[PDB]
DNA sequence: AAAAAAAAAAAAAAAAAAAAAAAAAAAAAAAAAAAAAAAAAAAAAAAAAAAAAAAAAAAAAAAAAAAAAAAAAAAAAAAAAAAAAAAAAAAAAAAAAAAAAAAAAAAAAAAAAAAAAA
């Protein structure tokens, strides 16, 4: 997609536990995961950085 | 023959070092277990190969979570001042091969001496 081009990393998590992501250009986050609903591996959803 | 420096007399100031003996620790150098790594054998799971198959991307289309707009408000990060950590550049150095000067052994031959023959 336009904003979409590799898929990166692939991580196992309940529903409540967060996910931290890194940028190249030093960037991080960390965010909640209630807030995004399961799919079926077809579809982009959220962007959280 | 003039200048300069060493050394020695005797009361003063002030320092430094080698070993013995026992018992414990700390460096520092070795054999020797012990496991990576590598060479050279047989051996055996994976790709190949082929036929056969059915599970998920297309396609229609609603709708429901969404990313931009608007607003308010909090305050992370960036650049400018200073103040420490840590590494190449350059120069210096102590043993260390090279050279030169003095001590001990060497015999050739003779002065002086000691000793004895007729």
């Amino acid at each position: 997609r336009n904003g979409l081009v590799v898929g990166a990393v692939q991580v196992d998590d309940c529903d409540q536990i967060m996910m931290i992501t890194d940028a190249g250009t030093l960037v991080r986050t960390r965010v909640s995961e209630i807030s995004i609903v399961g799919r079926n591996t077809q579809g982009v959803i959220l962007i959280r950085t």
